């Protein structure tokens, strides 16, 4: 079997993506964020904390015939932006694109944070990392691709994210007209329940690259490209007015700039981010001063190649025994 989905920003920044996925029978239709950096599905619901909804779509399992309490099961989760959320689960079919999953674990929102109320657009998560970050207890459950794998035609999913345009989720193959070029695949490590491989090195602009080796994880739930402070402080170096603003939160940049390209490394192949996908728009509505689109990784504990990077390139997640990923450019 295979699936294929178009994933489409929730807004004019890119600052996540959503991808229509059906819940239940009949089915309920869910807008859901794709995250290769978590394990959970998890969903607005009739369970949700009234106060806590604020127009997102809600799965509802008592409308669905083929809804089942997971009994005793709860679940209770935190990101690295601080946000979070927490409930129960129930088992159903869940499809995307149509690939369909009978008795995955949806895991229903009793409580969910802030943040998560107040963006109307995303109604609730579907984790794509290792099936040993899912947080459900005491029987930790295995993610829609682990579930879907088996019957794939090959056992891969692949993400293909627009720049400021919709983009494609597909399970089981491999579309041969969606990149340019070949794909370049490098080794995986699971340990740490991520994506995690190490790119070879990077350059900005029309810069000379830097052979070094940067150990990330390739993280869909993430907007922003984050890595070493020496690497970071070598791109914003290149734009007049750049600096790092502790009362923002990381680099701002003139909005009057033009931003130069940022590259990095994947084996011998090259990814380029064109300067514009760096540009996260003014700081404040009004504001000259600009968010930048690459932070600096110092504090989180791992660098993080988010949308900024992956809209950049066709991105395999390749879940063979030994997994990998490939990059393609497009």
């Amino acid at each position: 079997s295979t699936g294929s989905a178009t994933t489409t920003p929730i807004d004019s920044l890119d600052d996540a993506y959503i991808t229509p996925v059906q819940i239940g029978t009949p089915a309920q239709t869910l807008n859901l964020d794709f995250d290769t950096g978590s394990s959970d599905l998890w969903v607005f619901s009739s369970e949700t904390t009234a106060s806590e909804v604020d127009g997102q779509t809600i799965y509802t399992p008592s409308k669905s015939t083929t809804a089942k309490l997971l009994s005793g099961a709860t679940w209770s989760i935190s990101y690295g932006d601080g946000s979070s959320s927490s409930g129960d689960v129930y088992t159903d079919t869940v499809s995307v694109g149509g690939l369909t999953v009978t008795g995955q674990a949806v895991e229903s929102a009793k409580k969910v944070s802030s943040s998560f109320t107040e963006d109307s657009t995303i109604d609730g998560l579907l984790g794509l990392a290792f099936s040993t970050l899912n947080t459900v207890s005491p029987t930790q459950q295995k993610t829609f691709f682990d579930n879907a794998k088996a019957s794939l035609d090959s056992p891969v999913f692949t993400a293909d994210l627009g720049y400021h345009a919709p983009g494609t989720y597909n399970f089981g193959f491999i579309d041969t007209t969606a990149y340019t070029g070949s794909i370049t695949y490098t080794a995986v490590s699971t340990k740490q329940g991520f994506w995690e491989w190490t790119s070879t090195g990077y350059a900005v602009g029309s810069g000379t690259f830097k052979s070094t080796s940067i150990d990330g994880i390739a993280d869909t739930g993430t907007t922003l490209l984050y890595l070493p402070a020496t690497v970071v402080s070598a791109y914003w170096a290149q734009v007049s007015g750049a600096k790092s603003s502790s009362s923002v939160g990381g680099y701002v940049f003139p909005c009057s700039a033009t931003l130069p390209s940022f590259t990095f490394g994947v084996g011998s192949a090259r990814i380029v981010i064109p300067g514009d996908y760096i540009d996260f728009g003014p700081i404040s509505t009004g504001s000259s001063s600009c968010f930048g689109g690459i932070q600096s990784s110092a504090g989180i504990g791992i660098n993080i190649f988010g949308d900024v990077a992956l809209k950049a390139a066709f991105v395999v997640f390749n879940g063979a025994t030994t997994p990998t990923l490939g990059f393609a450019s497009k």
